[PDB]
């Protein structure tokens, strides 16, 4: 059993909810929260954003030592960082920007980063503001994910979409 609530079962692993990823975390503080992250954790907006602001910048003064030190992550890659307080850990997930032209088959391996968690709350990767068609990010998260993955999706006409023509 977990604390998180009224999400709709999608699959034995999978389960979504129309919610803010912010308004969530504060909530149920997860063990792991994933962050739609670029490859210069750079979090100006979309979950990025919303997510450094609701830790007052935090996020970012820890992400620029981060890139300092270990230079930018991969399309496709990921990284382990405090989660503030939003939750213990945030794991910045890079998926494939298609706004930059990014190659959309990297989507799968980003969501193969979730499998090294047992339970996470996350966005739909290369969604919103990333230029992906959401509903075929919840399939690929679907056929990738093993773990326990919780989705929030902040925009209540895009929920019922994703629900509604979900295979
Ligand atoms: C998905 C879930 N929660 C969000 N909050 C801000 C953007 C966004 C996208």
């Amino acid at each position: 059993v977990n604390s998180f609530s009224g999400y709709l079962k999608l699959t034995d692993n999978v389960y979504i909810k129309n919610a803010d990823i912010v308004e969530e975390a504060k909530k149920v503080k997860p063990t792991v929260v994933v962050n739609a992250a670029n490859v210069y954790l750079k979090h100006g907006g979309g979950v990025a954003g919303a997510l450094n602001k609701a830790t007052n910048n935090a996020m970012q003064v820890e992400s620029d030592d981060y890139i300092a030190t270990n230079g930018p992550l991969k399309v496709g890659g990921s990284c382990v960082l405090s989660g503030h307080n939003l939750a213990k850990h945030c794991l910045h997930v890079v998926g494939p920007n298609v706004n930059k032209g990014e190659d959309i088959q990297l989507l799968k391996s980003a969501y193969e980063n979730f499998n090294q968690h047992e339970v996470l709350l996350a966005p739909l990767l290369s969604a919103g503001i990333f230029g992906a068609d959401p509903i075929h990010s919840l399939r690929v998260c679907v056929d990738t994910v093993r773990t326990n993955v919780y989705l929030a999706v902040f925009d209540k006409n895009l929920y019922d979409k994703l629900v509604s023509s979900f295979l």
